Order: C-alpha cells, then structure tokens, then sequence
DNA sequence: AAAA
DNA sequence: AAAA
DNA sequence: AAAA
RNA sequence: CAUUCUCUCAUAGGGAUAACGGUGUGGCCUUCUACCUGUUAUAAUGGGUCUUCAGUUGUAAUUCGUUGCAACUGACGGGGGGGUGGUGUC
RNA sequence: AAAGCCGUUUCAACCAAGUGGUAACUUACUACUUGGGUUUAUACCGUGGAAAAGCCUGGGCUUUUUUGUU
C-alpha cells in the first residue's frame, strides 16, 4: 500500500532521527563530564543523565518504542486513515518560557502524530509552495530568514526615506478563526486532495478556535492564512517581508503605508488575529542618520535578530548581549568559576607560564565564534589560497552583517574581557596562595594581548590566538559571493 | 582540483545523454522502418539513418569523440579558466524556421563549451534564483508555464473587467546592450563570482550587442537583464507574468496599465531592445462574452498554448490546430496513404472484419493523446479504484484546462474524422476491386462508430475504443488536485 | 572641456562658465519638480518646494534625492530644514510646523 | 531544508 | 529542473 | 545684466 | 517491560535472543594549496614568514566594461568611572 | 410572411467554420511515450573479424553475405 509504506518511512526515520540525538546527547554529556572532573577537580558534580520527562508519559513518545514496533504503528495509522477516523492523540503541553509576554504554550506531539503531520505538511508545501508570495520566509524550504534581511537591505540602500510599520499579531497561532480556514481551501487555486484535507481538519478537532503549537501542518496552516493579505500588500505596490506573524511593510509614499495598515486591520478582523500593541512600533519613518523627519523618526528598525538601517546591516543590540554573554561566561566559567569553589583540590594550578584553563576558554571561544578555524586558514582562503572552508559559528547566524564597526567593537570588547578576566584570576591565584603575575597568560598587558598570543605556538599551531569577529566577517562577505546565503549558513540552518 | 572535477563530471553526463539520445533515435528508426515496411509492403523505402551534419564539422560536436577524451578536455578548460585564457569555440549558427517572423538564428555549441555555459548557469541560478522575481516564469528549476498560467487564470476569473497589455520583444536576445549587462552585475544583491563573471563575459565576446542563443547562460542573463523590470512593475502593483519576451500585464485600473506601458518603454530604452508593434497587441480590455466596453476590447487572450478567457481556460487555436493535424495526419498515414501507392504488393488488405490498420491507427492515436492508457485504467482512477496513473499525451502538456466544452468539440471531431477517413478507406479499397463496406470497422455508421468500438475486444483487451479527450480531462484534474500541476506536466517543462 | 580639464570632479569656482554649468546641471530636476505640479523655486543650490499635498512633497524629496545620486551633489543635512508645514500664527499642526 |  |  |  | 530479531488478533499484545545503537582519540585513502629554513638519501619530518581591503603611481592587455603586474600611501582589537599633563579658548 | 427550433437524406481524410485555388506530408513541419529492477529468444549504431564479389595496384579501395555483436 502506497501510503502505509511512506508513513512506515517517515516514522522510521523521525524515531531514529530522535534517537541519534539522544546518543550523542549522552555522549557528549559523559565527555564533558569527564572535562568538568579534570577542571573542577574534587568538587565536580556526578554525572546525571536524564531522559525527557514526556518520555513516561505515554509509550509512543518514546523513540525506542515506536523504532521498536513502528510497523504496526504504520498499519494502524493508515487504517484510520482510509477509514476517516484517525484523530491524533493528545500532545504533552508544557509552559515553555516566554518573560517578553508573559508565558507561552507549547506542545509536543506523539511521534507517530508528528511524523503524519511532517509528512503531510511536505506534501501541501511540496504542490502549494508557488502560491506562496514568494516575500512570505517562514517555515519553506525555498525561503529563509536571510532573504528577507537581503532584501530588505538592498530595497533601504537604495532610497533615503522610507516609511516602515511594524506589525506582531497577539496570539497568531492561537486565534485563526476555523471557518476562516475552511474557506480559504478552495481559494488562490490551492491544490489540497481530501485526504489532505481531512487531516488538517483531524488536527484541528480538539480545538474549536486557533491551530496547534508544534506541528508541522500548523507551518503550513499559518502560510495558508495570510495569502490574501500577501495578495492585497502585493497588489498595493508596498514592499514587505512576513516572517511568521512578524511582519514589516515598507514604502516610499505615506498613502500606501497608511492603505497597509487598513488592510492589515481589515484581514485581522477577517481572521480573528488581532494585532499586538505593545510589539507592534506602528508608522514610522526609516531616515539617514541625521535626516530631518517631519513625523516620528527612527534611524534602524529591528528584523529577526538584525538591526537594519538605511547604510548598513548590523546585528541586533539583544543577539550581541546574547555572544556578549556566552563570550565571558565562557571565560568566567574556564578561567575564574572553579577558583572560587571552597577547596583547590584536584585542579591544575598555572605553572610554567602554561594555564591550560586559559588555553581549553581560548579554544572554546573560536569554537563558539569561528568554529574551530584557525586564523591561517581563514586568511588562505581570503587570498584565494585555498577553496574550501566552512562557516559554522555564531557568525554563520549573521551571515549578511556588513557592519564592520559594530564587529570592531566587539572585537574591542573581546580582548578588554579577556584582559580583566585574566587579571580577576591572578588575582585569585594570588589570594590562593600562588603568584603567578609574572607568568606568560597574566603578566601580557592589554595592548600585547593579540600581538603575543599570535606568536605562541602549541604542537606547531596557534591555539592561542585571540579570535577576531573582522577577519571572520571577510570570510563571510567572501564566502557569500562565491557560494551565496543558501550554503553559507547551509550548516548554520537557522531555523529557529 | 573541485574544478576539473565538476568539468569533468558535467562533459561527460552531457556525452552520455547525446550518445543515449542518438541510440535511442536509430534504434526507433529501425523499429519503424520494419513497421513501414509492413505497412507500405515493397514500395517502402529503405532505412536512412542520419548522424547530424555538424557532428563532421568538428570533433567535439561528436558526443562519441567528447567521450572518448572528455578527461583532457575537461583538464584543458580548468587549465585555461584559471588562466582567464578560456575562450568558446564558434558555434554551428543554422537557419531554425521562423516563418511567423522570417527566421530565426540560433547557435548549437560544441559539448565542451555547452556543459561548461550549462554548469555555470546552474550554479549562477542556484546562488541567485532567491532575487528573481516570482513572476518570471522562464528558464528556471522553480517556475514553469502552467504556473504562470494558473495565476493568470485565478487572477482573471476573481474579477470581472481586466485591462491588458501583451508585448514581446523584437530579437530580445540578440540586442541586449553588454554595458547594461556589465551594469546589472552590482546590483538587486546579485551574487556572481569571480570565476562566473569571467566567464559570462567569456561568452559574449565574439558579438558587440546581444547574448548567444543557445546556451545556458543566455538563459540566466536574460532573466537577469529583465529585474529591474520587475521590480518596477511589481511596485506599481500591476500583476505580470514574463516568460522570456512575452509579457503579459494585466491590472484593475487603466491608470496602472499605462504606466506599465511607460516602465517597459522606459526599459526598453535604457537596454536597447525594442517590441515589435506586429506581435505586441498594445493594451486592450478583457470582459466577458457579453459585457460593453468604451476601449479596444478581446473576449480572450492568447498566452503560451493557453486561450485565457475571464470563465475558463483553453487551448490555443493553434495549438488545436496542431492537435488536430497530428491526428488526421495519423489517421491518413495508416488508412489512406498506403492506398494512394502505384501498388498494393505486399500490403495486408483487410479482411474477416479485421483491418489491422485501424487498430494500428486508433492505438497510435490513443499514445498521441492518452499515451497508452485504455479508458478502464482512467475511470478505474478516478473512480479511486487506484491511485496510481501516469499522463504522458498531448494534454499532459496543458493540464489547466478546464474548457469541457472545447474538448467537447475536439472528441465530436475526431469521430467524425475517423468516420470519414474509414469511408474513404472504403472507397480506395473498392477502387483497388475489394468490396469490404460490409465488414467491420467500414459498415459502421458514425453514431455506433464509438459504441461498438468500446465493445470490441482484442486479446481480452479493449484496444478499439476511440480516446476521448473529457475522460483524460476528467483525470488531469484529479490528478492536479492530488498532486500538484509540477509533476503532472514535470516531463514536458520544454517549449513548443 | 577646458575649464574643467585641471580638476577631476566639480566646476570651477567664481568664474562665468560655472553659473552656465550649474543652470544646466538642474535642468532634469527642475522638469521632474515641475511634471510633479509641485511649486518651487531654486537659486544655485537652496532649493524651496512648497505644495498643497504631502504626497507631492514626498516624491519632491525623492526627486531630489535621485537627482543627487545622479550627480553625486549630496545634500548637507545641517542646512537643510527638510520638510515641514508653512500655517498661520495660530493654526494647529500635525506635523513639524513654521510659521515663517 | 521545522519541531518545541 | 532548460535547448536544439 | 549679471562675480571677485 | 532489550532500544535486537520475529509473529499477530497490529499506534496493542506474544515469543526467543545478548548484543543494538552511539562518542572522543589514532592509523589508511582521498581532497589541500604560497614561500623560507632544519634531517636523510630526493622525500618525509621539524621550525618560521605572508595572505585582506581602499586609494595613488607607472606598466601590459582589453571587445574599453575591466583585468593583470610592479611600487608607495592609508585602514585593519570597544566603551565607562577616578587622578593627572599638554594642547585649545577671554 | 420570416428568422428560429425539431427532424430526415446526401458529399468530404485534416487544415477547410477556409482559400485566388486544393492537395501533400511524420526521420516531416514548427515540447512525450507504458511501474521499476531482474535475464531466454529478436534485433540496432559504429568498430572489429571471416567470406564472396566490383575497381586500382600487382597489396590497397569499394559493395554485399556471415560472426562476435547478442
Ligand atoms: N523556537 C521555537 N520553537 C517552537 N515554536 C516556535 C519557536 N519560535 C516560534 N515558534 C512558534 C510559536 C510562536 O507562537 C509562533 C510565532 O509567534 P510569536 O512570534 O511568538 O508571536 P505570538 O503572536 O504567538 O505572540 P505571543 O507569544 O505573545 O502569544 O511560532
Ligand atoms: N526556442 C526558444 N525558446 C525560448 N526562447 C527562445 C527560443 N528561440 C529564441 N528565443 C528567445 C530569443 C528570441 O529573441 C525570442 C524568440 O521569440 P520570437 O517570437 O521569435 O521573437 P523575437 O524576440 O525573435 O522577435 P522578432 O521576431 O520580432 O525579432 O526568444
Ligand atoms: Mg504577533
Ligand atoms: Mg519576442
Ligand atoms: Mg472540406
């Protein structure tokens, strides 16, 4: 039978796609572990492996189960199917996170239910995607978020004014009306077979308003709702560029920005979603640094962990708090968390002007930042030296970033961190009782930092050198012309 | 090197497909030489198997000489492109018939420097096909036709009055300026190497004005040059759909589509390529059957095999034409044709009420249209009988159509033309001194003609009954609605 | 050609030619402003455009822009006062507003 | 080339 | 999934 | 009547 | 309640099975790259150097878009608090 | 009174509901042929071979048949 076969294929495949990743899970937690142990000395944690908690709540949820009788999960699926009385099982909600607007609510479906949705939501993308406005870039894989940074950098550089309005729906997913929905099957000249069609509306039995929070269908749900409105801005000669609810609309005229909004309100109020006011910024006007503005002015607006302006793409003040924070505790965590435990013993206390510990924080910053490439290599690959070379880094996040002062800053503000965590450590050293202010990693002033860890060499390569977010960023501008955004951030997959 | 590799690889998967598609052609030949040879008995001529003339003109046309030495070939061209030496050899430029516009100039390039255009537009498609517009519809691995044409159609049928604006080009290929082309480089956030601008301009060095014809890469630079285009028309919120020249633009307000108008004039004198005031229909105003117009007024409009009306969509008249042509000419090859010959040595004269000539005829109709598929396998489709079903005819080739009552017409036709081709088969046969009107496929009048073929049974198969082109509409549609139009008409993503 | 041959950008300074040269230079400004219905009047480089409409006033913005990137003449953004909302004394405004 |  |  |  | 195999009344229930899946390090192959310097009969191994961008200069091609070469110039590691000096201004 | 509608009979290979005029054509003219792998017999392109023939030279060229092809 054709569909039981591909069902048995796709939950095969999600089951071991799961299980791959618990193993490397555990694997990687017993390595780090063992790295914990030889930098934390006596006073390391035991290992504590935990398997998710969903994982007891019902047999299917576990990967194990369902690789071990996936078979006859299949079979039965595929006979309520065809008998149009398959209904999903109830998904394990939990509060996930959400401090900017108070709580969120996701949920995780069971694995045969999420492997039938993925499989369906292909299929609906696969013979609807060239309905899609191609300047909607959420949940395709034709659309990412980076061509909608591309281009909405290269549409700002070209004016000086725009007026922008900025746009977040209060609960997106949570308020799509359903007659809304089951009208707009047969609308725009949709290609959804009734089988299609009566799983969508399976997975929207439980609810009576809105659409689930975690399936894959739910993607092609939120694609399929806002095509009139797609339709409507197209058709007013707007730019914009929707990301999920987040949508922006640009324009070099004040009447069609204002025409935007009405039609933003008119399909929210078609729809049921109403817009948030408290995330929506409303009409501004998109100036030059010191432009004169006649209404309320902005100098950059933010999109997705992007701060554009009118010159120049940098990354989000927020997402640079994020490296900020993840650079020193990475420090903070090799260099000064382990000297301020109650006892020393079973560390490697910094002799000989070798501090390991500065070492393994040095090279889990390039891993964090360039991912593991050394500066040579880099620079072989800028002067053609070398053809092959992969991104995978927190730069490969930000692969359109064109700031270059932003990322001197932070280069700046890498070595100053460096300099006072350091010094933090000899000083703790000393309060331990050894002085080591005259050893290699603490005796370096601020200014030598760079210029003495380049020349420092281990086992003939420099894993001392203080990575730099420029020499990277060349990389990606080099990158980006000979590969292009796609395989740039390829590995990255920013999904999120 | 990465290089040499992929030179390597693409030369010698194009020598493979020519070689394969030259077996495949004298292999045919041979197998319908011994078919004409039963058919026309002793007066039919002798097998003549043709190698292309250019194939003598020089070694590399030669796919077998090209896989013969297609390493050293491929170390060549890696050698000189690093060298930026590399220079294409001249093409073998014929007089391809253009009766509608006198004739037409296009270029077969050797296979070398064919599959190096071939991977170099791929790779310049892939890294940019994210800037195109969604509306351009031309050679390209995401859009094709039919998808133009269902925008068209919906577009279309949502209103009621549309005003229109149908140009094309004069020798669009051929007068594209190299300074605009070097120009749109930098621009729209084009990512195009090094290596790929070295060699776009490698090709368009023999001429001064104009892209080559008959290359990959004159498919990329002509959906390229025509971006600003595009964008211009997409901000003045007209809807467009371009395939290479033809344009199609279509709006709401007369306004919009003159200022269409003036966008492509303004195009056009900034890139040099003039429209043709013959095949450019200027703006008109499509209503409906019967609606009054105060301007220039059409029913319907012509686009790429399609007759878009405001109601329906069908097929070209042209193209029906065409259609029929092909089926009278296969009616009259094996009924008449083979009766108009001084002789009749060697040919099976019917007999018994068997005329295995109609079969032959009705069987070779059933492949132009259906391709094989007898009406049991169709209606056992969509019956949901089965889900498997495969369109290979002459309407897989426009699977949007939804005019019933033109195919209507077209099956009325064809068993009229059969009913008339059978008496004048008849008449030749008494002529020849055969009195065969009382048997079977002759004594039948044209209203049982359908009938009684259904019911005639061969080798427990129906393979008499005459193909009727609502059935195979009736599956197509099922077929777009279970699957989307890209598979359905996937093989035939060509041109006329 | 020759009162510009020393220099490779610009016209020279306090000469006759140049008052030709900058007359010449606005002329597609000055037909974009006056195809937009929009008033104006320019002397040398200030420009003044008033109009009855926003809109008008905005593609003038535009207009001058492109014609600056044309020309490669920016506009200082310290003598320019951008667009404002010649009212009355007392009249209430939307917008930034002058009374003079 | 979407799961959460 | 682009030419001849 | 037109600038240094 | 093997996460292995198998059976079926098949999103559930039986059977026997001790392996099933996965990680870091190393070797082999395959890519893979400029220069200089150590050791051996010329190749491994060891230690170093540089790579980028912009402008100008001159040069060679260019199908006049541009490109190559050579030499110079310039850019190429944040900010905040306190003290202090010079410069700056009445 | 018509138009119109409903029959019934007859001519035609199609274009042709047409043309000044009406036939031809598919390796043509100006986009495709059976669900995917797996091997008995049939058989193809080109190159080998073995036979014959017909030319030049005194071995070479050309054309047919056979074989591997398969
Ligand atoms: N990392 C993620 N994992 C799973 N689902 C996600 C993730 N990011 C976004 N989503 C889903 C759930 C979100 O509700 C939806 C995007 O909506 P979001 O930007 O949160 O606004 P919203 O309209 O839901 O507002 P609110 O969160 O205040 O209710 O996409
Ligand atoms: N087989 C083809 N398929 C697609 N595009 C083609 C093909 N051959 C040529 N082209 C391109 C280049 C030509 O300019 C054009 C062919 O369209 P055509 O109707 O012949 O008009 P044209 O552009 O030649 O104008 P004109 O005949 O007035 O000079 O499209
Ligand atoms: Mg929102
Ligand atoms: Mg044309
Ligand atoms: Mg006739």
């Amino acid at each position: 039978m054709k569909l039981e076969q591909q069902i048995q294929r796709v939950i095969l495949e999600e089951a071991k796609a799961l299980i791959k990743d618990y193993h490397e899970y555990h694997n990687r937690v017993h390595l780090e572990s063992v790295r914990n142990k030889k930098r934390l000395g006596d006073s390391a944690p035991d290992k504590k492996i935990h398997r998710p908690n969903y994982w007891s709540f019902d047999k299917k949820f576990d990967p194990f189960y369902v690789k071990s009788n996936y078979k006859s999960i299949a079979r039965s699926i595929a006979n309520k199917i065809e008998n149009r009385t398959y209904l999903p099982n109830e998904p394990f909600t939990k509060d996930v996170p959400k401090p900017d607007g108070g709580i969120r609510k996701v949920s995780i479906y069971q694995i045969p239910d999420a492997a039938i949705s993925k499989l369906f939501f292909n299929r609906l993308l696969a013979k609807n995607r060239h309905r899609f406005s191609s300047f909607s870039y959420a949940y395709r894989n034709d659309r990412n978020v980076h061509f909608a940074i591309q281009d909405i950098s290269v549409d700002l550089k070209k004016n000086e004014r725009t007026f922008l309005a900025e746009f977040d729906f209060s609960d997106f997913f949570g308020s799509i009306s359903h007659s809304f929905l089951n009208e707009q099957f047969n609308e725009n000249g949709f290609y959804i077979s009734p089988e299609e069609k009566f799983i969508i509306r399976s997975f929207l039995r439980e609810r009576k308003v809105g659409i689930p929070q975690g399936t894959s269908i739910s993607l092609f749900l939120a694609n399929l709702t806002c095509w009139k409105l797609d339709q409507d801005l197209e058709r007013e000669g707007v730019k914009f560029s929707r990301y999920a609810d987040d949508t922006i609309i640009w324009s070099q005229e004040y009447s069609k920005i204002c025409n935007a909004f009405n039609i933003i309100t008119n399909f929210s109020k078609s729809a049921g979603i109403k817009i948030n006011p408290k995330k929506s910024e409303g009409i501004s006007l998109l100036t030059k640094k010191g432009l004169p503005s006649e209404i309320t002015s902005k100098n950059n607006l933010d999109f997705l962990g992007y701060t554009l302006s009118v010159e120049n793409v940098s990354i989000k003040e927020k997402s640079v708090k994020k490296i900020k924070k993840q650079i020193s505790y990475i420090l903070y965590r090799n260099l000064i968390q382990p000297l301020k435990k109650t006892s020393l013993a079973g560390q490697t206390i910094p002799a000989n002007d070798r501090d390991k510990n500065f070492l393994i924080a040095i090279c889990e910053i390039r891993r964090y930042m360039y991912g593991g490439l050394s500066k040579s290599q880099i620079k072989d690959y800028l002067s053609g030296r070398s053809n092959r070379l992969y991104f995978k880094g927190i730069m490969s996040f930000y692969p359109l970033v064109n700031d270059v002062e932003q990322l001197k800053q932070l280069d700046g503000w890498i070595v100053s961190v460096i300099y006072r965590a350091l010094k933090l450590r000899c000083q703790l050293l000393s309060k331990w009782g050894y002085n080591r202010s005259h050893n290699f990693p603490f005796i370096l002033d601020r200014e030598d930092i760079v210029d003495k860890c380049s020349k420092k060499t281990i086992a003939g390569r420099k894993l001392f050198e203080i990575p730099s977010f420029l020499l990277i960023h060349k990389a990606l501008q080099k990158g980006l012309q000979e590969s292009g955004i796609e395989k740039i951030m390829n590995p990255q997959s920013l999904n999120y």
